[PDB]
């Protein structure tokens, strides 16, 4: 194999060291500094009282019953509830899914059921989605804000003594996170983010004496990404929490709060994704605000592109810019952004970035399964301690994702240059992504196809500025039906997520086929 690695040395990690302990290892040092500010109340949670409040938690969730291995679900927007509830099951050598509030019941009931969670941890206004399926399955739900007739209120966590956390013992392989992700085919699947794994991913971020993402307990970093996937989850609070930085929350993106809260309390990092940038570029009122405070912009997610690169130069002037790239499966930071590191490096526009150190990326041609050389595009893999543990409860994707060698490979398609800057070229997976969503094509296929009225269907990205990527469907009707673009948008919009929404469909004789039987997904592409 042609093997690349970072430009930075490899570093000594703490793996064997629980997450919560890896992430706190230094909170001697940032104790009485702020952890987590409330942007909407502009309440201050220190790092003593974060880590307090954690423990209290672990303690209310082993008096819920909460044991080892167990599993809860946090179906909340970014709150400081949010990360007591995830840092507390870690206290318990226990798993956090995560879920977006705004899924529909059988969204959320799919991936409580997936994740077998004990305890569903949400606001009252979502509880009408799980309540029939909590309480025929011992399910306990716990709100934040108020508890209806049948539920919890989260101060019964909160209320707990820290000093009834029972004795643990935590493995490096044991799980602690379960976001949940498609992969390169099929529906969502619970990816196993391990202590380990999420150790040596904030280590090749934030640790050593060049690190690659160069952030201290100084900084004021912005949580508007939501931290129910793990993008933000790890780069954002976990990578922060290590560095004593504090972590301004957002619980929604809008311009006004973006601009205030950055002003106000002078964010110097903002981890962004283009949507945000283009909501920038399109609102003249950014031109009234002082953003100057702003030393770091990352983005990920999808191209930048010149003109939004252009928005962040003029209107956050003291920032460096940089793009990198992750995967769920992959813990999720593949590459990262070098201009970012305490000393630099060189960096050229439309990259996103040098793979992790620590870590070994190759570049794989899909035709031959040979390793490619510099400048040649192919399949982007990699390896090292940081990717998931694998699929739970899915033995055989997992082996079809990573090989025998420990080699994830991604779906994606990219190349490394002379200079060890990777570049994003192309998407040889199906999935679909709408502002950073993931879109599963099989989950919507599969959807169109139990309409009585449709025979095939075959969902695939168009371009879209906005978004990104929007999802359209190719669709083959049943004999003797007239069913309209209208009415197979209206069937799949009433079931699913905003983002899963169906924005064209193109009514077609057949859906083009390989003599195996697979959608031939590259050719629709094209059409559009
Ligand atoms: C980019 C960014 C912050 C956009 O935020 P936004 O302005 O809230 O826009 P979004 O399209 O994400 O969400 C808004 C939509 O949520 C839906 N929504 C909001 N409240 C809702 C409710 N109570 N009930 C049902 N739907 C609701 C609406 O459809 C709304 O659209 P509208 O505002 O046009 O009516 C956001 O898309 C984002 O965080 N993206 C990255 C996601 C991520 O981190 N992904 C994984 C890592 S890349
Ligand atoms: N910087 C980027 N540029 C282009 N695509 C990206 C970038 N970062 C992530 N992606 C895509 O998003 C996928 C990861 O999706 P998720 O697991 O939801 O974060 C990757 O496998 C890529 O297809």
């Amino acid at each position: 194999d042609i093997i690349f690695r970072s430009k930075l040395p490899d570093i000594y990690i703490p793996n064997h060291l629980p997450l919560h302990s890896y992430c706190f290892e230094n909170i001697s040092e940032f104790s009485s500094r702020p952890c987590l500010i409330n942007g909407a109340n502009k309440q201050i949670y220190t790092y003593a009282d974060v880590e307090l409040n954690s423990r209290k938690v672990a303690a209310g969730l082993h008096k819920q019953g909460i044991q080892p291995k167990d599993t809860i679900m946090i179906l909340l927007p970014n709150s400081p509830e949010f990360v007591f509830a995830f840092i507390g099951a870690s206290y318990l050598g226990a798993i956090s899914t995560m879920a977006n509030p705004l899924f529909t019941p059988a969204e959320v009931v799919k991936q409580a059921k997936a994740s077998s969670a004990k305890i569903i941890v949400t606001q009252a206004c979502h509880v009408n989605k799980v309540k029939d399926y909590a309480f025929e399955n011992d399910v306990k739900i716990i709100c934040i804000d108020s508890a209806p007739e049948g539920c919890l209120h989260f101060s019964v966590l909160t209320q707990a003594n820290e000093h009834d956390i029972p004795e643990v013992e935590i493995q490096p392989d044991d799980v602690v996170a379960l976001p949940y992700s498609s992969g390169t085919t099929g529906l969502p699947k619970g990816v196993m983010l391990t202590h380990k794994g999420l150790v040596t991913s904030v280590a090749q971020q934030v640790d050593g004496e060049n690190p690659n993402l160069y952030i201290h307990s100084e900084d004021v970093m912005l949580c508007v990404l939501p931290l129910f996937h793990i993008y933000s989850l790890n780069s954002v609070l976990l990578c922060g929490l290590r560095v004593g930085a504090a972590i301004l929350i957002m619980q929604k993106f809008d311009i006004v709060s973006f601009l205030e809260l950055i002003q106000r309390y002078k964010v110097t990092i903002g981890p962004f994704v283009p949507p945000i940038v283009l909501a920038i570029a399109k609102s003249p009122m950014v031109d009234d605000y002082d953003l100057s405070s702003v030393r770091t912009v990352m983005s990920g997610a999808a191209p930048l592109g010149k003109e939004l690169e252009d928005t962040v130069r003029a209107k956050f002037p003291n920032a460096k810019l940089g793009q990198g790239y992750g995967m769920t499966e992959a813990g999720p930071v593949l590459a990262m952004c070098l201009a970012f590191a305490k000393e630099p490096f060189e960096i050229k526009s439309g990259a996103c970035g040098t793979v992790v150190r620590n870590a070994e990326m190759k570049i794989v041609d899909p035709k031959t399964g040979n390793s490619l050389p510099r400048n040649q595009s192919g399949e982007i893999c990699i390896r090292g301690d940081q990717i998931m543990k694998g699929y739970l409860n899915d033995p055989e994707a997992t082996a079809r994702t990573i090989d025998k060698e420990g080699w994830l490979y991604t779906g994606d398609i990219g190349y490394i240059d002379d200079d060890d800057e990777l570049f994003i070229v192309d998407r040889l997976k199906e999935l679909i992504k709408y502002k950073g969503f993931q879109v599963a094509p099989a989950e919507l296929e599969a959807l169109l196809l139990n309409h009585p009225n449709i025979s095939d269907a075959a969902v695939v990205p168009m371009k879209d500025e906005q978004a990104g990527e929007v999802p359209v469907a190719f669709v083959v009707r049943s004999n003797g039906s007239t069913i309209t673009e209208d009415e197979v948008k209206d069937f799949i919009s009433k079931q699913v997520i905003f983002y899963k929404r169906i924005k064209r469909v193109f009514f077609v004789d057949a859906i083009p086929k390989s003599p195996s039987g697979k959608i031939l997904r590259k050719d629709l592409r094209a059409k559009l």
